């Protein structure tokens, strides 16, 4: 309704809700937020019923108001509005209204796979579905400045309304006005940093896990239409980074494993096809690159094998690594390097993006060829690092299956219960203390190995007493336990060594 | 549909994605989140769908998953949940479900009218309109375990069903399973903290300003159907901390500030009588206390003047102020304080808790009566400033007339635009250095009493070479410009000396 809305915005102005603490993982809900095409800017209408939560001051420029993109480029990464008058509508060319509910996002690369699984689309599902109807509803609406890229179709399976790209809006008008819309990407599913200020590596705390992945896994798999059985897929590249032998190669696991062998690649095969052959292998075996994105569609048991070109450290490239590993993932990993110079075949005279060195370099040239491992660098444009891992790769195929053949729950307690403790006398004005509680309320429903308990006592006033750590649901303290002194106790259940369960409430205790 | 939703439970579990960092604003949505009556425990099911995002470890006890409470009072101020395989279900009482969308929430003291506003109500109607749809369809559960309390009418405006108090909940069944929760309050709205750390003061940076109350206490108004006129409004107590020269007080001001005067109190009025009479008041009299949280209702202009009793320093208890005062309220706020000891009254024989220091205390009883002021304390005890504060008071007429006499925008800037430098050489060998820019895309629509700039400029290498605040848009750099070298040089703009805008990109220039 073209009137109502027009005088919504022009009188009450716009309205904005967020999440979160900082930039970091703040999420906004916004109402009448508008967008000049010409300025390239979002807008901020100040009216009569104007409502920014938070009001930031200018701390709204130190340095966003929040992260359009899960990157920590300082670039791309950044959202903020401009703020006018609603007022300024009568100076205006006349909005046009967006219905839809939508999320506004930037994709930091959309033409590399990794990077549109783990920076974009995982986010993008469980940002949906932090806000009740966004996943049904929602209108992705991309706004970093590319084009579709080369995986458009995966970014589609994300939204049930087509999504829109900067280019496509400039043609609708002027000045628009969304009447609702959802700003940022959580960084909640994120595992991995690409190295804009510390070399690249897993980050310090992961927040998800296999259960996470997989319930995203699963929505894909159904989108894409694919939801005896024992085999080794080998995740082949056609244009670089090749595996020289790979027919040897497929013959020799296949021989030593005993069991059949697969290719697959991304540039013969549909990626429902790519899903559906990844989703039932026991092994996956491929050159470091994007395509090992796709561990995240293995089956539970299964083996992914990562191999490593001349020159490269498996300990300094990790994203699969790490993604493999995620805690509930249930599989197994195995890096594969090539240390052999024979085995490796280079590219010195390809565009300098590609991995050529000639571009232009004097007696760097050869540094970089005499070097026998790529040093830590930060991103982007290192050319040693691009020298060598856009190498091709003959495979030392015993080298290799040994190296494979050589490498091969979690639920928390609750709080105890009914924590207890009385003070006794012996001897001659000697102090014991006894301390007693009931097992945790969850503990009867599982099956675990070794149950322990941790207490902590505190003479009030100083420090701690040596935690003791206990079989017993019980437990008389007689040294260091002085009469006419206030003893606090904190008791907490420990399963198997590692998985500490929450202390109960202080217990008081007087001697 | 009762048989599949117990098996989309027992088979698939609890699903849970949260915002936030760490506890202290972490909201959660939750699928299939059970509670179990007899254990008082909130309950994870692990089924073969669950997701639990984030994966905090044993990170969830430290302190807890989030906090269900604003009230930072390390107790009813936290909520977490026990973990059970799915398959437990099977040995357990058959479920019953919870078809509404609940926000499950702890009131910190439901008796007392600034708790309720500022730790309840006013984060329940942000925190509600954060989530599409949760405003117009959510049931309040108050989990702290405390009954109705004297405001239950205000906590039913909020939501649109009936909110259930915890003791409501052990008649429906022993076991509850919620097909869709929300679980957290923002403390986004929150100004003040009441001193469980430090002593209670104003918080550190506040994100609510005047705007934002408003639509909050528009939306009360209306909820509470009360949506020449020149009146001052004496909001007084019945039972204690009173005015004992009310009605002489009420003419001096009459006569001095020539308007009509008017008294209010929560006991002889229903609160939309209230809200009516504050909602258009020219200056709002009251001893200090929790009917001043009315203040967020009063008109653009108005006057708060706010009483303490003898002994007590306003300047140690600003939760009035400090909303008075916040950016954007337009309001004026005046403290006066009774120094005079023969114009109080104590009553050092009532309940310890209702003012009273009979009720044991040896020489301490002395040491109260003879102190000049209540020294800073902490939450929530202490007897002298019970003492003091129960006090009733005589005001002294031409003191508080003397004091009020006494005591009686902001949209910020746009980047600076197409920025550009050029390097220039002069004498022999002598470098400058001239940088331009256009003006931000909105200042065109303000009207700013003073527009500045701000460049700064960095040799390559080392710090800044001092800001240079300047009114036109290009300037020439002479001294500290050195040839064959490289400059870093930001821009932003300033409004009115203390907003300033972002930074532009970083220009690199070349001597
Ligand atoms: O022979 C090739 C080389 C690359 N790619 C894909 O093209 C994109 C860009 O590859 P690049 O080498 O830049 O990234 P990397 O594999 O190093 O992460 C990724 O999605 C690769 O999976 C491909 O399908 N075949
Ligand atoms: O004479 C009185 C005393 C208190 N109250 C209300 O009773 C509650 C508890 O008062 P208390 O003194 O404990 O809190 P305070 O006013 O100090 O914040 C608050 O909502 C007061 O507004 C009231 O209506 N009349
Ligand atoms: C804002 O203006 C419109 C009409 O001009 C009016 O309906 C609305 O109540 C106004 N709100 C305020 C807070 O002035
Ligand atoms: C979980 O079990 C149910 C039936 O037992 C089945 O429908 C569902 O696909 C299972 N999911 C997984 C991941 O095993």
């Amino acid at each position: 309704d073209y009137p109502k809305a027009l005088q919504i915005l022009m009188e009450g102005g716009t309205h904005m809700v967020c999440t979160g603490r900082t930039h970091t993982d703040r999420i906004c809900r916004f109402k009448w937020l508008c967008y000049s095409n010409e300025a390239e800017e979002f807008i901020f209408f100040h009216g009569n019923t104007s409502v920014m939560l938070p009001n930031l001051g200018s701390r709204r420029f130190q340095p966003a108001l929040l992260d359009l993109s899960t990157v920590e480029d300082h670039n791309t990464q950044y959202f903020n509005f401009v703020e006018l008058p609603a007022a300024a509508l009568r100076f205006m060319p006349k909005p046009v209204f967006v219905p839809d509910v939508a999320l506004i996002a930037n994709r930091f690369n959309p033409d590399n796979l990794m990077h549109v699984f783990h920076d974009d689309l995982l986010p993008l599902f469980y940002t949906l579905r932090q806000f009740p109807g966004l996943a049904h509803e929602a209108r992705l609406f991309f706004m970093e400045g590319w084009g579709e890229g080369a995986h458009f179709d995966l970014y589609k399976l994300l939204s049930p309304k087509q999504p829109l790209l900067r280019a496509q809006l400039k043609t609708l008008g002027r000045l628009l006005c969304f009447s609702h819309a959802f700003v940022g990407l959580s960084k909640i599913t994120t595992w991995y940093q690409y190295g804009f200020v510390q070399p690249q590596g897993p980050k310090a705390n992961i927040l998800v896990s296999g259960n996470e992945i997989r319930q995203f896994a699963r929505f894909m798999t159904e989108k894409l239409n694919v939801s005896g059985e024992e085999y080794i897929l080998v995740f082949s590249r056609t244009q670089n980074r090749l595996i020289l032998n790979e027919a040897e190669l497929l013959l020799a696991l296949a021989q030593e494993f005993q069991m059949k062998t697969v290719t697959v690649s991304l540039e013969d095969h549909t990626f429902a096809d790519v899903v559906r052959l990844v989703s039932n292998a026991s092994m996956l075996v491929s050159m470091h690159g994007a395509q090992l994105v796709t561990t995240l569609f293995l089956p539970r048991g299964a083996t992914v094998v990562e191999l490593f070109p001349y020159a490269v450290n498996p300990d300094h490239y990790t994203p699969y690594k790490t993604l493999a590993m995620l805690p509930g993932m249930d599989l197994q990993y195995v890096a594969w390097r090539n240390m052999m110079p024979e085995n490796t075949v280079t590219h010195p005279e390809r565009p300098w993006d590609q991995g050529g060195i000639t571009h232009l370099d004097r007696a760097e040239q050869a540094r970089i060829l005499q070097s026998r491992e790529v040093p830590r660098h930060l991103c982007c444009r290192n050319p040693e690092w691009l020298f060598r891992i856009y190498q091709d790769t003959k495979v030392d195929i015993p080298s290799l299956i040994q190296t494979i053949r050589r490498v091969v729950v979690g639920l928390y307690p609750g709080k105890v219960r009914e924590a207890r403790c009385q003070a006794s006398v012996h001897g001659a004005s000697e102090a014991r203390l006894t301390v007693s509680w009931q097992i945790p309320w969850n503990l009867k429903y599982l099956k675990v190995r070794e149950v322990k308990y941790e207490v902590w006592l505190q003479e009030q006033g100083e420090n701690t007493y040596v935690p003791y750590i206990l079989a017993l649901q019980n437990h008389t303290f007689t040294e260091n336990i002085k009469p006419f002194t206030t003893y606090l106790v904190w008791v907490r259940c420990i399963f198997n060594k590692i998985l500490l369960g929450p202390f109960a409430d202080v217990l008081v205790c007087n001697t």
